[PDB]
């Protein structure tokens, strides 16, 4: 009753251009059977966003890669929030959701904002730049390295680390296994930045270590919440920004209209979110027999939702391959949704908001003129490399 596909999601076919098997995977059916991995697979927007509102049957705390935790080792120690179920993931949420909160973006928007402006500008002199290493990676590694409070020693191992954790959700690929193995020495520079005495004051690792005081973590929690924000965040909001400026590039009249409403740089990032999804997929695990469109799945299967797939269901989405910045995107599975939607969600959109209004105040045009390459990673969607030339307005 439940058809068995040989589509692996985790190719690099796959990758490459995932999107006709996207259709493949949501027109079979509600709910598919992936052979080549043994899980199952939900693509369509309703089913995805009812498992993922759904965390008492398909739990986090048995892992959100393939790996079950019931079953292997965890590579690293399980994270405290996106590993756990309610009610252990309840008070470190509570804690990252003050650290990252709308109170605390009134703190960073003004330095973050120029900082896009002063790369916007930097760029504009140069005229041929990579909007990936030049730009989508440089702003936030210009900003969010210093929100943290990191030392500067050492942020080499940042992006690396991120790259690993992203690769570590996959399957027991080459990817997967490249990423983990010889790992350690990525591995050890974060978890010593996870300690008090590495964080400056004010900033996002010790304003975790302050929240030890207040009985919502306890202080050899504390390091594990911070590694957190070391581990989410980098990669996904780097990928955003690239798919961002990409679309605006490939979607002219889409940057026309940025241009003549900068107020839209806002929702203008929200559909990039929604358009590239950043984080492509990840998996629950189900803690009982559960029936899901027609299909009965026993307890203890691992269940594949393809968050990019949910965001351009055509079920849900009208035009879902067009990049449309007036969109409503209000209930996009690109942050997740329900008990675990992305917490960091609202420094995501400050940093996408604040460069995507950089570009629409001095950007006229962006133009491709180079080799486009993809950046291959079994959990994340994202270019290596986008050559544009961009003329100033
Ligand atoms: C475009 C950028 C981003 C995207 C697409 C994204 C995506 C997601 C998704 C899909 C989830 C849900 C995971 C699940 O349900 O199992 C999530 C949760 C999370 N995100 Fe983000 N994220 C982004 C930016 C960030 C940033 C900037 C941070 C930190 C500053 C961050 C930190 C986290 C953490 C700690 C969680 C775990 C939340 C929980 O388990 O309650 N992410 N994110
Ligand atoms: O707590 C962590 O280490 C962590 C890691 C990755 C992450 O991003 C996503 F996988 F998309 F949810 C969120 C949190
Ligand atoms: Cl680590």
């Amino acid at each position: 009753t439940i058809p068995h596909l040989a589509i692996d999601p985790f190719s690099l076919d796959f990758f490459d251009d995932p999107y006709p098997d996207q259709q493949t995977l949501r027109d079979a059916g509600p709910v598919v059977y992936l052979d080549k991995w043994n899980v199952y697979g939900v693509a369509r927007y309703a089913e995805v966003h009812a498992v993922l509102n759904d965390p008492t049957t398909f739990c986090s705390s048995r892992g959100v890669g393939l790996s079950d935790f019931k079953k292997e080792k965890p590579w690293r120690p399980p994270s405290l929030i996106l590993e756990a179920d309610p009610p252990a993931h309840t008070r470190p949420r509570a804690v990252l959701s003050k650290v990252l909160s709308p109170a605390t973006m009134k703190t960073i928007r003004d330095g973050f904002a120029a900082a896009a402006d002063a790369k916007v500008d930097e760029l504009l002199q140069r005229g041929c730049i990579d909007a990936i290493a030049d730009l989508a990676e440089a702003y936030p590694l210009s900003v969010f390295p210093d929100a943290m409070g990191l030392k500067q020693e050492g942020r080499e191992h940042l992006l690396p680390y991120a790259g690993l954790v992203f690769n570590a959700f996959g399957p027991p690929n080459e990817l997967r296994q490249t990423a983990i193995e010889r790992s350690a020495p990525h591995q050890a520079y974060v978890n010593e930045q996870c300690q008090r005495p590495n964080l400056a004051p004010g900033g996002f690792g010790a304003c975790i270590h302050a929240f030890t005081d207040t009985g919502e973590i306890t202080p050899d929690e504390a390091p594990l919440l911070v590694r957190s924000l070391l581990s989410a965040g980098l990669d996904e909001t780097v990928n955003g920004i690239g798919a961002a400026v990409y679309c605006l590039a490939r979607f002219p009249g889409e940057l026309q209209r940025l241009r003549s409403d900068p107020t839209l740089a806002r929702n203008a990032f929200e559909e990039a979110v929604r358009f590239e999804s950043p984080v492509q997929t990840f998996f629950r695990t189900t803690t009982r027999e559960v029936e899901l469109g027609g299909a009965v799945i026993g307890e203890g299967e691992k269940v594949l939702m393809f968050l990019g797939s949910a965001n351009r269901d055509p079920r849900r989405w009208s035009d879902p391959d067009l990049y449309d910045i007036t969109r409503k995107t209000s209930g996009h599975v690109g942050f997740g949704s329900g008990v675990h939607m992305c917490v960091g969600q609202l420094v995501a959109r400050l940093e996408g908001e604040v460069m995507l209004s950089a570009l629409a105040r001095k950007v006229a045009a962006i133009d491709i003129d180079g080799p486009v390459k993809r950046r291959f990673n079994n959990t994340l969607r994202g270019l290596e490399s986008l050559p544009v030339k961009l003329t100033p307005a």
